[PDB]
């Protein structure tokens, strides 16, 4: 597993000279208003990860920003919805586009209502992950190495799963559809932020 | 009179509806479009006055109607946008489009209420008073009487006028560029709709 | 008056009843067949008239009606037909056949409501207004009042007419067949209620 | 496991000469109209078993359907509210007349809300099979051995369980209950089809 | 006037309650008895009078009430009786018996319905108006209303009435010896109630 | 395991000349005017059962309702409510007096919502029994060994569990309630027959 | 006239203001702090007038308002307090204490109903009549009616009376201590509430 | 284990010349009015405890009463609420100052919505203890050896949770809002003894 460990953002951009990056987050819990942003993981998609340590009352993480702006590098989440409000409110920065393995899922896997990362993981690649856990304060000072080991699982699947679900998407027909839902999540996510996290904003 | 135009099957040329903006609603025999027929669409080009347009049983299209609905230069007006685009698109074929749904804006505006219908925002936002979506008319039926003519028509006659105000509190509390995401999205709403996820969130966890 | 006709026990001959369709109800001491006896049988040839018929305690004969609910030639028609079938079959050993249930052809028409009730169906129907059923009688008393009679002939006196009209949806949405073995089974499935399956649902998953 | 494995339909009736087969099948998920038909699976109910193959956007299995259409043929099912309406939208014919083993369990193992198929091969007859699944994708290009087998597993014991219920069926007085509800069973489905599978026909 | 009798603390004595069976209701702060203190007893002997008895904060005592509540000979009849016997039982430690419930016999005659309400069964066996229960009054004022000494009265006026008629139904549909056997565990119900189970069915799988 | 076996009745009465017996009953199901009477068990506390395979369409028992019907023997049930109405229904008698170890349990296991057989067992007596089971058609025609050791479990503890509760019921000052909930139980059970089985005869 | 008096901004001095406590309520855009602006601040000396303050989008300050707020030597009473402490703390960020809350004080007496709202309380306690709460106005319209203006102030002209009301009960019924620790606890409450715990009770198990 | 067992009450105070002292209950169950008291147990938080029998009926623990009636010694409860109100009950005084582990974990943890002790211990120590039962009858005259110890471990790490859980609260920014809720908690007792215990009272 190789996983490199910075603190506060990326160095460089040297190893993300690429045009799809794999994103996932950690936190002190589901409300982004409330509970801050402790780690942020990101992969290349080479089978390596970058886990970044988020210190208390940090506001500039200027190149992960870059990578979040930058329009012709698609960020590939699990947890879309979650981490894109998670990112805008830390940093600023809404990153767009995007591609969410969940609503790919969602949209492909039919036969099932079982559509988290270690299932999907195990499915379409047989490759074992922890399913999200609930025993970790992220915001400890000192993470260890089980954590960052944990953080990096995340994000090293993504640009596989991604692939394999772009193929269902093609055989089933909704290529254009999931497309529609990708430009519009992070609108979903602002909403959520702006209060509505609790609301369909299309129910009747 | 002058103010309800009553027609068969569509729209006879499109004279009244030389305009950037429409007010479309529809008539069906229930929730269900695989299963409801379209019945009657209800049209208004925003000066006071509307059409409605008799549907008949399998019938596939709609030239004059569905060149509105194609019209990319149009916005089409809904309040009951999300049923009323899966509807139109089942029956004819286009997935009409750019829309604005006064629904939706009225979510992102009326932050103080969860009375989001028809009847309530025409009273409260005009004071305009009409019925409150019915369960009482059959509206496959051979002959429409003339008060099932008007409540159609009521349907589509303030959707300018509220559309108007609903875009003035958008940008008074900051939300006009969520709302055009909305907008964006809805079309595929209705899509996933008619392909089996009329009842699932797909933003859901 | 001439429009209902008051009987004890059974109809005193079937010279209004050569007919190939009636129209029945009941009224009992409530919703459970095993506990609440029958208590009035109405009935209706369809001619604007009803008789209501007194049912004793411990009474287990009703010959003249009885050869109704067997003639296989006469269609029952009910809108509590699930009910009243179980009613009938419980009380007097017969499980009248074949049958027309306005209920079920109400769900199977009238697809924009989930109002199937009998006071809504002849109000939107027919523009004929009934109560709906009420919970303050107890059917069991020695004496009824006319109030109580005028009551129970309402429940029989629309009940062809509520079917020629649910006959002609039906055909119009192309249901009619869905409907005929829906009809065909029914007094299978209040056979399984009196055996105890009352709360079940035999076709879920 | 004598499994024969077919694309598209049975080549011919060879194996068929019989008073009533065993059917299943396997889709995309639960809603026929967004999820195909990918496999049937039929048995003669000699212990063998045929595993069908179904293409996308295919319309035709004429020798199926024949035995579908054949009235002196009874057709077996577990899952038949479903399989019924899966297999006339597929091919046209909704098949009659019918037998369901879980009707049959619900109107005679009256101790119990368990009427999965496990369970009654389990109490029935001591067989052991799967449970039904979410993990296969069964619209894939090649199904595997575990498949087939799983496949199979669902129609090689539905006459011997048929023959059980019919005999507690008789026990218990309800034979002409449990054929009536058989023969409305098609009529179910076909509801279903038209837009009522939610829906309780017979509630007040 | 003279149909209702207004005391403090207790009956005067015992001359108008030479009688076999008496009615009863209470009024409190609310329906927590451990919390909610007594406030008032009505009582009536069945005549068409009533008395009103206010209790005031901390009794202890009522000797000529009590006498009433312990005499064997005398069944003290409730609509609201698993609550009353409570109550009363907290506030001056007698357990009233022998009992007869007019909710418990409703429940077990009117079979029709789910609305055991004592204002409902007033009005449909004797044709007789009263006020549903209230949320308005705060009983432990120090000064009580004529229409609050009126609505008191009126929940006692008539309960030897109701009595009387489902006495008959519960002969006539064959369950009086369960309901005997209702009201006599209906005081170990109440207890249970004081106990700790006020919110458990013992009786329950 | 002392099990003595009989078909339809008690041979006689010659081990029950005592004040207290202990019966519970096997079904086809929870309705008992759909679910017949199948098994009857009994124990006279001396650590040996009776198992009694009732017949279909069996109207009769007489030795066994003489116990049912002696008031100077108490009746001992843990599933009483249930198993007084499948008894009256049976054969005609109401057995009285009663005491019901279930109700006993919750007027004194007041630290728990677990009130079932074995966890009485268990936690009282240390004895291990297995929990009611879903698994056996009670009206088949040979009843296993196994089947019979399962029947004569749910009596052979029941004068033992009464003793216990008993102690309990006076340590904790309920007993003098306990007894008016067995003197009701009866009526209960006759209510359960009437029409009101899903009704608590004491709401508001 | 003189029962009302409106402002923009803030109070314009503290003349109507040397008092030992005041009734405050608001108005905003929905029950949502972060989402929803405060619009309108109602306060009332205790005196049968009212002032209604017309707050701007984006106000930050108060000043004379904030005084009163700040005062520990004057009780803040609300009926929704829980609400209004949040909304006036996120506006100007001082939270006001000490405070008195008489839906609090209303569930801690009046033990004999589930209906605590501010026009139940105003009709039972006071015999007054006032609208309940309404879901009909957007509060930041850049004219405020004379109908909005004397809703507002009704929700502040009552709230001294219901106080003294509500103390005397208190007293009475012997829970002065506990209603005193709950308005203690009640600002953090509305803290915690503005800090993500608005949808959770912090004293659950 | 250094557990002091003693019957009614501390002998004296020589253990507990300290300014904060560890506390749970065991009753007969939920309901204070109707579920007795039967063991205190306390610690000095110095790695012992003592255990306290509490008697049926007993009214007076003086030298108990003296630590819960001492404003200088915080009393630790993870049961805060319950424990506050049994203890009240019981012998007349309601404990004060108090700090609670459950309300601190709810207003540090934010990551997850279990707040019990066992999962406290094992997430902030690394200390195995027993979840709560319901399989005692604490009433018992006497007491085994496994139920001291349970009872025991109960508190043996209450010091140690709240000096944690007082370090996250400061990181966090919390302290004050803490402090609030102690400062209500035995006034949300007293309203549980009144008559309020399913009442939140500051609903709307």
């Amino acid at each position: 597993m190789t996983i490199r460990f910075h603190r506060n953002d990326l160095p460089n951009l040297d190893n993300y000279q690429v045009d799809a990056v794999a994103i996932d987050t950690e936190t002190l819990g589901l409300n982004p208003h409330r509970d801050r942003l402790c780690v942020v993981q990101i992969s290349p998609g080479d089978g390596t990860a970058d886990v970044i340590q988020i210190e208390a009352g940090q506001k500039k993480a200027p190149n992960l920003v870059k990578l979040l702006k930058d329009r012709s590098i698609t960020k590939i989440f699990h947890f879309g919805r979650f981490d894109l409000a998670v990112l805008a409110h830390a940093f600023g920065t809404m990153p767009q586009p995007v591609f969410c393995t969940k609503i790919a899922s969602k949209l492909t896997r039919t036969y099932t209502d079982r559509h988290g990362l270690k299932e999907i993981c195990s499915e379409l690649l047989d490759v074992s992950i922890s399913k999200q856990q609930q025993s970790s304060d992220w915001a400890a000072e000192v993470l260890s190495q089980a954590q960052l080991e944990y953080a990096a699982s995340d994000v090293l699947y993504l640009h596989r799963l991604k692939a394999v679900l772009e193929q269902r998407l093609e055989r089933d027909g909704r290529t254009k559809q999931a497309e529609a839902c990708f430009k519009f999540l992070p609108t979903r996510s602002e909403l959520d932020l702006m209060g509505w996290a609790e609301s369909d904003i299309f129910a009747h």
